[PDB]
């Protein structure tokens, strides 16, 4: 369909684990970059990997963990130890394998959002529910980086969204078929299920602690689009001749918040502004089949003008309770952003300084964009 699952909703349903033995020696590097980081070692055994072929990966989900393992080392490989001593070129035995098979995805050559966190799991006990305590993580960069809590949590509330994104279906036929009270209990049944998101959100406090974050894994997820650190991008030896620019993961590549903006009819892709540029640009990092389920929702008949045309106030109470969760999220955001970043930077990327200014207003004109989409204020 639109790779949109009932379950786990935009995350891949139960990831695959084990590449084929032809792939041992990508696996054995992945398993093992807290180690090889540490010692030094990643660099040297990048540089001495044979070319290995894509064509022995057979089906989407193996593609999936091939890229999730060649992202991962190739983050290793780019950052090394974190600290400034980087890398401008990957060497072709990993480059091109890694830009045929992300051409193939549809996939910037870079970790994305949907390989860390959408892919970047398994289940301990296959009948248990889905739980932090009966989940885990498939890869990792350092000892002590949290990316086991960060990554699950980030899991945890796309399945969260899940549970309403396999609602947007009966809006879309209520409003045609104009069956109001089936439209109105669909309205509230989405907000039910973006306010359990929200408190799900909560528990990355449970899980992720601030300084390993902002000093560790931050690193590992940062990019080279704008990064004076590698000011020319990347080149990816024996692909392309010159060095190219791809941006840090970020949920901003999440489909889901982009997705309810569609659905609510908030214009934030709408102008030429900073903000909308941004969000246009990351969904080239969203899987081909979720960019095309937004696309096909952004050309679908509004929702928002159905319910400011019927005079129904109960409608409009349930297109607001949707507004107001996502403006609650928003919200919660950015105090997520001022504890994780704000707050250790200052301990260039502060309050007042040149990255957390950008960051901070780019934020706050996205939740101020959608707040101004009330009905009632
Ligand atoms: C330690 C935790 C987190 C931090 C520090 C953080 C930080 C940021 C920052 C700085 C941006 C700005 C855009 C960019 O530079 O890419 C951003 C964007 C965004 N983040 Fe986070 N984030 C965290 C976790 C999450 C989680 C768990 C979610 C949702 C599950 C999320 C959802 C979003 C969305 C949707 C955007 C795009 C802006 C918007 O649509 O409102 N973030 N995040
Ligand atoms: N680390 S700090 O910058 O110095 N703290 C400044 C205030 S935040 C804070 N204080 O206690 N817990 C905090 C937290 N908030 O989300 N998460 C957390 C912290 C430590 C851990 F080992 C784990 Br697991 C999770
Ligand atoms: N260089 S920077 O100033 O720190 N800007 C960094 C841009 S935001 C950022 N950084 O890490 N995570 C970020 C994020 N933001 O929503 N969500 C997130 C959650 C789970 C993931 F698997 C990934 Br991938 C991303």
């Amino acid at each position: 369909a639109y790779h949109i699952d009932e379950e786990v909703g935009f995350a891949l349903p139960n990831p695959q684990e084990n590449l084929p033995d032809f792939y041992n020696d990508w696996m054995f590097i992945a398993k093992h970059l807290p180690d090889l980081i540490e010692s030094g070692q990643l660099r040297e055994r990048v540089e001495k990997l044979n070319m290995l072929s894509i064509d022995h990966l057979t089906d989407h989900k193996s593609q999936r963990l091939a890229r999730l393992v060649l992202g991962c080392i190739t983050m290793a490989y780019v950052w090394g130890k974190g600290h400034g001593d980087v890398r401008k070129v990957l060497p072709r035995n990993i480059a091109v394998p890694y830009c045929q098979l992300s051409a193939a995805l549809e996939l910037p050559p870079i970790l994305v959002y949907a390989d860390c966190v959408l892919a970047n799991w398994k289940k301990k006990d296959p009948n248990k529910p889905l739980t932090y305590e009966n989940m885990d993580v498939l890869f990792s960069f350092r000892d002590g980086d949290c990316s086991k809590g960060f990554f699950l949590v980030s899991l945890l509330v796309e399945i969260a969204a899940a549970s309403a994104i396999k609602v947007i279906p009966t809006v879309f036929k209520a409003m045609q078929m104009q069956e109001r009270d089936t439209l109105l209990k669909a309205l509230l049944e989405i907000a039910s299920c973006l306010e359990k998101a929200l408190q799900v959100f909560h528990q990355i406090h449970d899980h992720v602690n601030p300084k390993a974050f902002f000093s560790v894994l931050r690193i590992y997820l940062s990019g080279w689009k704008g990064n004076p650190q590698l000011s020319d991008g990347l080149v990816y030896e024996g692909f392309w001749e010159d060095p190219k620019e791809f941006a840090g993961g970020s949920a901003g590549q999440s489909s889901v918040f982009q997705c309810f903006d569609v659905l609510l009819g908030i214009q934030q892709t709408a102008g030429g502004g900073h903000a909308a540029q941004f969000l246009q640009d990351m969904r080239r990092y969203m899987p081909p089949a979720h960019r095309n389920f937004l696309c096909s929702l952004e050309s679908n008949p509004s929702v928002r003008e159905f319910v400011l045309s019927k005079g129904d106030a109960g409608l409009r109470e349930a297109y607001d309770a949707c507004v107001k969760a996502l403006v609650s999220l928003r919200s919660y955001h950015l105090q997520i952003v001022t504890k994780y970043i704000l707050i250790p930077a200052s301990q260039k990327l502060e309050a007042k300084g040149t990255g957390g200014t950008d960051l901070m207003n780019f934020l706050k004109t996205v939740r101020s964009t959608t707040e101004k989409s009330l009905l009632k204020e």
